[PDB]
């Protein structure tokens, strides 16, 4: 990935996160995953923002633009967030991770790491309550 390519494909991806969350606030049957789905809401659409703010810097340009019916109608709204928002964190972790190596700008290098650091931690906290309310 280089920084250009990141933000075009890490917005998008932030985006089916926030709106998954968002129907978390809803729909969410445990307290601990409206939490974390407040969380998310609020981090990302943050680096949304951020990420919007600096391809125009950089670029002089503005930013170029999951299964949410399967999650609507699941019989465990918790357990289909679940199912499909642990394999999304990995994917957006594999990202920053990559492009961590890559990058020279310290606004990436800092987002990356904010990126693997609370995603990470959001996989483990899920990967638990699955365990807990299915396993």
């Amino acid at each position: 990935w280089t920084d250009q390519s990141f933000i075009e494909m890490m917005t998008p991806h932030h985006q089916d996160a926030i709106d998954m969350a968002e129907m978390a606030l809803q729909k969410a049957e445990h307290p601990e995953l409206k939490k974390l789905a407040r969380n998310i809401i609020r981090d990302q659409e943050r680096e949304i923002k951020e990420m919007k703010t600096w391809y125009q810097q950089w670029f002089k340009r503005p930013v170029p633009a999951m299964d949410l019916d399967a999650l609507a109608t699941a019989q465990n709204f918790d357990r289909e967030f679940i199912r499909q928002m642990i394999p999304h964190h990995q994917m957006a972790v594999m990202m920053a991770s990559n492009l961590k190596t890559n990058t020279e700008r310290p606004e990436m290098d800092k987002l990356m790491d904010d990126i693997i650091r609370s995603q990470s931690a959001e996989i483990k906290q899920m990967k638990q309550w699955y365990q807990n309310w299915y396993g």
